[PDB]
RNA sequence: AGAAAUCCGUCUUUCAUUGACGGAACAGAGCAA
DNA sequence: GCCGCTTTCT
DNA sequence: GCTCTGTTGAAAGCGGC
């Protein structure tokens, strides 16, 4: 079909007095309706059915508990808020089995056992419905009438079925004409008898057609009016007598869409509670609107909704969980291990971490919530819009038109502003391009705003100018005549809006046809994170003279890697934001020095020097954030042990180090370091208030205390925990951007990734990236695979396993006592999983360089001191074999950036000879991003 | 319909009134150290 | 044709 | 910060301006 996608803006309203005072009660009216449909709906859910859920159960293709599904709707903790009967812990299972009139099944009573959160309460919802058919002056049977008819007709969310949308405002309380029921039951039924036994099933839809019409006597101009009597949206017979007569047909289908039509209509709506309802729900919120009814239904109905499913799917998990315990329940090995063989003693951990879960767990709460209302056509269209334009300065108003509730009860439109520079760019402005024509204004999409230039004056507040430049450019983009009209032929814009004034902006756009399984010609790709946070990218193709892919089943081709990289210029001078490290060590003499000047001053309490380590960190010449990072971390050490007026002195130092020349509030990019650097000062501050404080085991410390003592210090806590988040935030989306756009400019349809290990940012990525992709038409996959470090392009499951160690490549000087480690640890593992890979690539080495009477000498050796080959016997050999005393020597560690491939699987490979076997050394990134692109899971 | 407004953010010993750039969002509940 | 209202829609 | 379960309606006619 047609896949779509939705973007949205987020801004703040601005009313004046009288008109904020307006859109203030309104939405205080609509959240009391919220909280009064939310107590009643809860009654309503409460007097559900074994028959109802059945009814709603019968047709899933897979078989439901129906003992749950009314349990989760009968008892349900609450809030006090909706606490209307409450029921004991203990009563649960006993008045359960009174309304169901059977015994509880294990799931239902794993239900009711587990615990619920602090002033969280059970609540009976069945009792309440009773009370609620006392109330409204009815009997128990009719509003369960009434109940099954709002049920039947998808009114209510039941069980596994959906809800309509808010359609249960017009369907019960609605006012105007209803369909005429029995001609569409009769009409479907005759078609579908004569349907259902044919003599020849044609080939296209022009028999079926005439069939069709002759069954309703009518034709096919008339079909809507015999048929529907003109009413509501077309049904699927109606689009059926409307399409081309020489369309494939689908007798299946069609069979399956009268079928579900005769079951929706084969009873009527005859209400019986219906008047006393409505005078409820007036008397209790307002007089009758369907907005506004449609919008307290939408809230309460689907906070009860979300926690029913939910709670319903934990009693399942909770139920296996519960079995599981009970399996490893070995009960005297448990008994000793808590006071001997070997999976008995796994299953044992395994069930004091179930035991331990399965008492903690709490159930879920029906909470009404904190949601926005939204108003339906809110926004001025962009063409319809009232603009104060000037020669000089462009109106950024962006103009909602909302019907607000006056205290007398009518209901009144009304204009109310707000600025969103970004949905003024994107959608808002008036573009008048000739002939470009994009979806958004926005580099993703293919539009880039003109640059600024001297004849650009911009005079404004500081605090505008970002803002402003935005718009000067939109003007010039309007001077040159470049800027691009939208074509998303939008007809109407909704405005989601809360109790804070804050509105927010659904976009929805098609952005394509969806893709059909991987032909010749499609481009797909796949990245990688390292173990240093950075990621990587390989792009293949699908080819028709090529390399078989067994997994695959086609040929491929690479085509290109690379490394993701968000790059910023500074008076042309580019950075990698994502890995930029910081300044060399011969560039930030003066920083270092004052730090030294410091440090030198003072001591760590085992007394030490402090100058000590501050020197083994110089020692490195480590860069600017690495310094960064272990600085803080010394800092941190200097505080362990002071005393008010050390802590004073050492306090003037924090406070430069933060704010001063490089410090992580004025430094950093979005590198690893950098964030970490980050929170190592956020532990510099707490390790201060620690010791300030003197805390303890049985001494507290609530941030209360700590802003007490030290305001100014707090300040600088907050400063830094919203810098990281900021910073993780931009770093996520400018890799989820860098990928997007490397796929844009290469023609890649396909994305796989690892996800649904999970690192913060590989989850975050992952989840950014299905975000990004289906707005551009891309098909993301998730590959959970955990062997994409090791296993070598083109060969590994083609046709069988194949895996290799990674390697590093060192020059023969630096060479020591970290090179052998990883050789006779490497040596010695012969069980690690991945180390059969790494023994091998040890012999390889050996084989390679000639060095077999070492590993014997090696396989012993490598001890913290003693029975040690010299650090410089190796040396000399590898130099006598290569020839010179600085050579690339390749030596199989684990986390090496080399891998050895089969085939040409990065860019810039080259080809050498190892071990008497051709191969080619690639980046291991990339490897590992191309394992993850011909993963098929 | 009311001349104002950084929609939210990032980089740089460079902090910029022509520096270069990035972003579907929201709610509740549960969980994990 | 625009605006606000109704209804049904698989 | 994880997930979990959701939302941000679609499509037609009618009658009064």
């Amino acid at each position: 079909s047609m896949s779509s996608a939705i973007k949205s803006y987020k801004s703040v309203l601005r009313p004046n007095e009288r008109k904020n005072q307006l859109l203030k009660s309104t939405i205080q009216c609509l959240e009391d309706g919220s909280a009064f449909f939310f107590k009643m709906l809860q009654g309503l859910f409460g007097g559900i059915t074994p028959e109802i859920v059945r009814f709603s159960t019968e047709q899933e293709k897979q078989q439901q508990d129906i003992a749950l599904w009314c349990a989760v709707n009968w008892f349900r903790p609450v809030s006090q808020d909706s606490l209307t009967h409450t029921i004991a812990s203990d009563n649960l299972v006993e008045k359960f089995e009174e309304y169901y009139g059977g015994t509880a099944s294990d799931a239902i009573k794993q239900y009711f056992s587990a615990s619920i959160g602090e002033s969280y309460y059970w609540n009976d919802c069945r009792q309440q419905y009773y009370d609620l058919c006392r109330e409204l002056g009815v009997e128990v049977s009719d509003l369960t009438h009434d109940l099954e008819i709002l049920c039947r007709e998808k009114c209510l969310a039941v069980a596994t079925e959906s809800n309509q949308n808010n359609s249960i405002i017009s369907v019960l309380f609605g006012t105007g004409e209803k369909e005429d029921r029995s001609v569409k039951l009769r009409i479907t039924k005759k078609i579908l008898e004569a349907i259902s036994n044919l003599k020849e099933i044609p080939k296209n839809v022009a028999p079926i057609q005439e069939i069709i019409l002759n069954v309703a006597k009518a034709t096919k101009e008339t079909f809507r009016q015999v048929y529907a009597g003109n009413l509501g949206a077309p049904s699927t017979l109606e689009k059926f007598i409307a399409k081309d007569g020489q369309k494939e047909f689908d007798l299946k289908k069609l069979q399956t869409d009268l079928k579900k039509v005769i079951r929706g209509k084969s009873k009527e709506r005859d209400w019986c509670c219906q008047e006393e309802l409505r005078s409820y729900v007036e008397q209790n919120t307002i007089q009758y609107d369907l907005w506004a009814w449609g919008e307290m239904f939408n809230k309460a109905h689907t906070a009860l909704k979300i926690k029913s499913t939910r709670n319903y799917n934990f009693a399942k998990q909770r139920l296996e969980q519960f079995k599981e315990i009970q399996s490893l329940n070995n009960l005297l090995v448990v008994k000793k291990l808590n006071d001997c063989s070997a999976q008995d003693i796994l299953a044992a951990a395994k069930y004091n971490q179930q035991l331990d879960r399965y008492k903690s767990q709490k159930a879920n709460p029906s909470v009404l919530g904190n949601q926005g209302f939204t108003w339906t056509n809110a926004v001025i269209l962009p063409e319809k819009a009232q603009r104060n334009d000037r020669p000089n300065s462009l109106d950024l108003r962006i103009w909602l038109y909302l019907k607000l509730r006056h205290p007398d009860g009518r209901w009144k439109k009304h204009h109310i502003p707000f600025y969103d520079t970004r949905f003024f760019q994107e959608i808002y402005a008036a573009g008048n391009s000739p002939v470009d024509t994009c979806q958004f204004r926005t580099p993703r999409f293919g539009y880039h705003l003109p640059k600024l230039t001297d004849q650009t004056a911009i005079r404004v507040n500081k605090k505008h100018v970002k803002a402003a430049k935005t718009e000067a450019r939109i003007r010039l983009a309007i001077q040159q005549g470049t800027l691009p009209v939208s074509n998303l032929k939008i007809t109407e814009i909704s405005a989601t809006i809360n109790s804070k004034g804050q509105v927010r902006i659904p976009v929805k756009f098609d952005v394509g046809r969806q893709k059909g399984t991987l032909q010749i010609g499609d481009r797909f790709c796949g990245y990688d994170q390292n173990q240093t946070a950075s990621h990587a990218y390989s792009l293949w193709e699908v080819v028709k003279e090529g390399q078989y892919h067994k997994e695959l089943g086609c040929f491929v081709r690479f085509i290109s890697s690379g490394d993701i990289v968000s790059i910023t210029e500074n008076r042309g001078n580019q950075f990698d934001q994502l890995s930029y490290e910081g300044l060399a060590y011969p560039q930030y003499a003066d920083w270092r020095k004052k730090a030294s000047k410091f440090v030198s001053l003072w001591q760590i309490t085992v007394t030490v020097e402090a100058k000590e380590k501050f020197d083994a960190i110089c020692k490195y010449q480590p860069r600017l954030y690495k310094f960064n990072k272990e600085y803080a971390y010394l800092l941190r050490d200097i505080v362990r042990g002071k005393s008010l007026v050390e802590l004073q002195q050492i306090r003037q130092e924090i406070f430069r180090f933060i704010e001063q020349d490089c410090g992580v509030t004025r430094l950093g990019s979005l590198s690893l370091s950098t964030l970490e650097t980050v929170k190592a000062v956020k532990g510099i501050i707490y390790s201060y208030f620690s010791t300030a404080l003197n805390a303890s085991k049985n001494n507290p410390i609530s941030d209360e205390q700590r802003k007490e003592f030290d305001p100014e210090l707090f300040a600088l806590l907050e400063k830094l925990e919203l810098i990281r988040t900021r910073k993780k935030k931009q770093k996520v989306e400018r890799i989820a951007n860098s990928l997007i756009q490397t796929c844009l400019e290469n023609n890649i349809k396909f994305i796989r990734g690892a996800g649904d290990s999970m690192d913060w940012l590989a989850r975050g990525v992952f989840n950014k990236i299905r975000q990004l992709a289906p707005m551009h038409n891309i098909t993301l996959f998730g590959c959970g695979s955990l062997y994409t470090s090791h296993q070598d392009p083109l060969v590994h499951r083609n046709p069988d396993k194949a895996m290799k160690c990674r390697w590093a490549a060192i020059p023969v000087k630096d060479i020591g006592d970290w090179v052998l480690r990883k050789l006779s640890q490497n040596l010695r593992a012969k069980n690690i999983g991945t180390g059969e890979y790494y023994h091998q690539g040890v012999k390889e080495f050996l084989s390679h360089y000639e060095l077999q009477d070492l590993e014997e000498e090696l396989l012993k050796w490598r001890s913290d001191r003693k029975s040690n080959i010299p650090c410089w016997v190796l040396q000399n050999r590898l130099a006598e074999k290569l020839g010179n005393k600085e050579a690339v020597v390749y030596i199989p560690v684990r986390g090496g950036r080399i891998y050895f491939a089969t085939h040409k699987v990065a860019t810039g490979a080259v080809s050498i000879v190892f071990d008497q076997k051709q191969v080619w050394v690639c980046n291991a990134d990339h490897v590992a991003a191309a394992n993850i692109a011909l993963t098929v899971k």
